[PDB]
């Protein structure tokens, strides 16, 4: 298992990164510092997470300490839904760059295909509780992302939470200048994503798997929800390999040629989660884990189900 995957912009991306959604601002600086110290070279960020300044403190301190060089890091962020307008994209990117203490991003993603009305609120509501859309179509947002490449602010651009028809719309865009490098989607044994993964891979788009552990700290968790980390069937595979359940859940997407971004703010778990390059799941293990699919989503964007670009009505 090599540590990096080649993107269609010619750059290499580390297949293991550190997630930062829900990482508290008072803990994420140390989390990122520890991650870099124990070998992580890829950090997954977003403006909507409200902690990029604190992530950036860690990155800058490790660059200053010469623990790593900037060229060895792969920093990802995402354009939030209230910035899909062409006149807002550059400023949104530049705010993320300023907060992260960077001159460029390695990868910048459209966070969701759904654009929302600009303003201070990340989920602007009408008086009846619906999210207020933007009129800007995703192809125009894509053109604005392409401009960021041509201005030197980002090395690669991509998408997140796009269904296969939405990926295809980007690939079929009149005058397309840069293909998406990555589609970042939820993926784990309860949401295995065979169809969308094969489509993206067949087009040279690398897939990143988010919520690989089933996001046990998601805000809307209910006790009756299925739990990957507690599933006896997955625990049994881990025991057979003398690894933790989390380590199996991280290795699983790696063996599907995916990038994976487990989140932790716990130093011991950050280190544990990186120790996944020294064992192999068998083909039988892989097929067994795939068999657990139940189309269960951590992130359903449940307030956006009437948005014209809501991604999860389509089968895939
Ligand atoms: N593009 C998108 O729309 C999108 C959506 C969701 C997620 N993401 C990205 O993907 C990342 C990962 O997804 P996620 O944050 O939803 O969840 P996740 O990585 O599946 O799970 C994180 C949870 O697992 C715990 N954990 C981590 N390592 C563990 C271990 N070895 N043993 C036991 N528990 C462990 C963490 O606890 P502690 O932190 O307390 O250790 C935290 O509660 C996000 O942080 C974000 O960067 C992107």
């Amino acid at each position: 298992m090599a540590s990096r995957i080649l993107l269609n912009n010619g750059a290499k991306m580390p297949i293991l990164g550190l997630g930062t959604w829900k990482s508290p601002p008072g803990q994420v600086t140390e989390a990122v510092k520890v991650a870099i110290d124990v070998g992580y070279r890829h950090i997954d960020c977003a403006h909507v997470y409200q902690n990029e300044n604190e992530v950036g403190v860690a990155i800058q301190e490790k660059l200053r300490e010469q623990v790593v060089k900037r060229e060895e890091l792969f920093i990802v962020s995402k354009l939030w839904c209230t910035y899909h307008e062409k006149g807002l994209v550059k400023g949104a990117c530049q705010k993320t760059l300023s907060d992260l203490k960077l001159d460029y991003l390695d990868l910048y993603l459209i966070h969701w295909p759904t654009g929302f009305k600009p303003g201070k609120e990340f989920f602007p509501l009408d008086e009846s509780g619906n999210v207020v859309p933007s009129d800007t179509n995703i192809l125009d947002t894509w053109a604005a992302m392409e401009e960021l490449v041509d201005e030197g602010l980002v090395k690669a651009i991509g998408i997140s939470n796009f269904n296969h028809l939405q990926v295809e719309m980007i690939l079929n865009k009149p005058g397309l200048k840069y293909k998406p490098a990555v589609n970042q989607i939820e993926c784990h044994p309860y949401l295995t994503q065979e169809k969308l993964i094969q489509y993206c891979q067949s087009k040279g788009i690398v897939v990143t798997a988010y919520s690989p552990l089933g996001s046990p700290d998601r805000p809307w968790a209910k006790p009756e929800d299925p739990s990957l980390l507690e599933d006896p069937r997955i625990k049994a595979i881990a025991a057979k390999h003398n690894k933790t359940t989390a380590q199996v859940l991280i290795r699983f997407p790696m063996q599907r040629n995916l990038v994976v971004i487990p989140k932790s703010v716990t130093p011991e778990r950050i280190a544990e989660n990186f120790k996944v390059f020294d064992f192999e799941l068998s083909s039988q293990d892989m097929t067994t884990l795939l068999s657990y699919n139940r189309n269960w989503r951590v992130c359903g964007a449940l307030s956006c189900t009437s948005h014209k670009d809501y991604p999860f009505h389509e089968e895939f």
